[PDB]
């Protein structure tokens, strides 16, 4: 079983947005539109924008889940490595196995699927505040892409799903993630490789 990654705006015109953070050596999180790839440092704040054309109903939720990008690894549950799952960096709510956490949201729910064993993290959808045109979720990635016994240098995708109160699909978007020491350099390197 592999979760779908098919982009789907749905009835509410759901899609993600990313800040424009640049590629300075010091940047902690940066997004490449050309690669559809987020580059970030370990456990640092990753703002992800939620855009809609119309407001979805009360009880709508937003779920994040990771899958391996390569087809030969897609059936493997993405989880934290044997070191990081035991490093007692708990935030009180996220299970220590979970790669993706949501920062600063007390209504977070952390799911371990009883059938697929995949991890996900879900929060209620809130419409944009006064003076904002979108809503933002702050994500943290809790292992490096290179962590041995975990992602093990394999690329992952994050799948963001807009769901109704039963968990039915309303919209879907996705992006590749690399968790690394120097996001700014790595984004520049991979974008240069793409041009070449
Ligand atoms: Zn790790």
């Amino acid at each position: 079983s592999v979760p779908s990654q098919k982009t789907y705006q749905g009835s509410y015109g759901f899609r993600l947005g990313f800040l424009h953070s640049g590629t300075a050596k010091s940047v902690t999180c940066t997004y490449s539109p050309a690669l559809n790839k987020l580059f970030c440092q370990l456990a640092k704040t990753c703002p992800v924008q939620l855009w809609v054309d119309s407001t979805p109903p009360p009880g709508t939720r937003v779920r994040a889940m990771a899958i391996y990008k390569q087809s030969q690894h897609m059936t493997e549950v993405v989880r934290r490595c044997p070191h990081h799952e035991r490093c007692s960096d708990s935030d009180g709510l996220a299970p220590p196995q979970h790669l993706i956490r949501v920062e600063g949201n007390l209504r977070v729910e952390c799911l371990d699927d009883r059938n697929t064993f995949r991890h996900s993290v879900v929060v209620p959808y809130e419409p944009p505040e006064v003076g904002s045109d979108c809503t933002t979720i702050h994500y943290n990635y809790m292992c490096y892409s290179s962590c041995m016994g975990g992602m093990n240098r394999r690329p992952i995708l994050t799948i963001i799903t807009l769901e109704d109160s039963s968990g039915n699909l309303l919209g879907r978007d996705s992006f590749e993630v690399r968790v690394c020491a120097c996001p700014g350099r790595d984004r520049r390197t991979e974008e240069e490789n793409l041009r070449k």
